[PDB]
């Protein structure tokens, strides 16, 4: 009945030595984690980038996300106006985001276990006697107020100490985002991501098949599921048996808007699926055509970008 967790991805813990470069460390554990999908990044223990977002200005109106979308398809009077539209601040945001968690689960946020926010948002997900609504600060460009990590384009001050960081290969500023083409001869910026409890994001792969970095900056652990890329047609053949008729015929970037699907169901179909819970200051590697998908488990910052190898 209730969740079974999947098997944890690979977590790696990379001396200074093997820090040095990123896509000669990502090159050298594919072996293994791309037969996994996703795996974590352990940066050494003085590895600490500061913060470097505008906080005071930082301001964003979050999307809502209605946890039991797609089952409530099995209509309401005045559909389409359920929840109010709310604008925050990064400060405003986490006192909705600890007091949604602490009323929810009754008790401080940090003292809730992450196996009960994940059986009880999978719970939720699939249920039709209470309807869960969350909010997720989602697709923000580093552009508008600057990235996570220091940055040197002479807009936001560097301390001595910091330009380590804006130097740094991991910075996700400077991952490799230029793919390889004819084209590129004849003729992108990470994204932020402001967490609650039960914010989500559905399965999905990048566009290219491209592979993808994400760091946790703060906050309570993001929670992520990973499905290899030699399982690819398997994940989306149990789609097509289980997902809702209405959006079997829908093309796969407008179907991934929508695709949530209970991990236990892949895995009952023969679908290898890995978890991992992505604490503060680790680094989470989706590889090419690694279907991933997961929730944060509270207030929390994130940053990530495609990069090509
Ligand atoms: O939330 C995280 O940590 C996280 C980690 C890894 N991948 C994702 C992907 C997303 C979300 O966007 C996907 C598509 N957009 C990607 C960025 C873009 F600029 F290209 C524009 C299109 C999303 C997807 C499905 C349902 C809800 C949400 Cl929110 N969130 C992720
Ligand atoms: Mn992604």
């Amino acid at each position: 009945a209730e969740f079974v967790p999947p098997p944890e991805c690979p977590v790696f813990e990379p001396s200074w030595e093997e820090f040095t470069d990123p896509l000669s460390f990502i090159g050298r554990i594919r072996p293994l984690a791309e037969k996994t999908g996703i795996c974590k990044i352990r940066p050494p223990k003085d590895w600490q980038p500061p913060f470097a977002c505008e906080v005071k200005s930082f301001r964003f109106t979050p999307r809502v996300q209605r946890l039991n979308e797609l089952e409530a398809m099995t209509p309401r009077e005045a559909f389409g106006f359920e929840q109010a539209v709310r604008e925050y601040t990064l400060q405003s945001f986490g006192e909705m985001a600890d007091n949604f968690k602490s009323d929810y689960f009754n008790m401080p946020v940090h003292m809730v276990p992450t196996e009960l926010v994940e059986k009880e948002f999978w719970r939720l997900v699939s249920s039709i006697e209470e309807d869960v609504i969350v909010e997720y600060g989602a697709d923000i460009s580093s552009k508008d107020f600057g990235s996570g990590f220091p940055v040197k384009d002479g807009r936001r001050k560097i301390l001595p100490e910091e330009e380590e960081y804006a130097l740094s290969g991991w910075n996700l500023n400077n991952m490799p985002v230029l793919e390889q083409s004819v084209l590129a001869h004849i003729n992108k910026v990470p994204w932020l991501y402001v967490g609650m409890c039960f914010s989500s994001f559905c399965w999905h792969i990048e566009d290219h098949w491209s592979y993808s970095i994400n760091y946790l900056h703060w906050g309570e652990p993001k929670t992520w599921y990973g499905v290899p890329s030699h399982a690819a047609e398997q994940l989306e053949e149990v789609m097509r048996e289980l997902a809702p008729e209405l959006f079997e015929s829908q093309p796969d970037l407008l179907h991934q808007l929508v695709t949530i699907m209970n991990p236990n169901v892949l895995m009952e179909h023969g679908v290898p699926v890995y978890r991992t819970n992505q604490c503060a200051g680790e680094f989470v590697v989706t590889f090419p055509r690694a279907y991933h998908s997961g929730f944060n488990q509270g207030y929390n910052f994130a940053e990530a970008v495609n990069f090509c190898t």
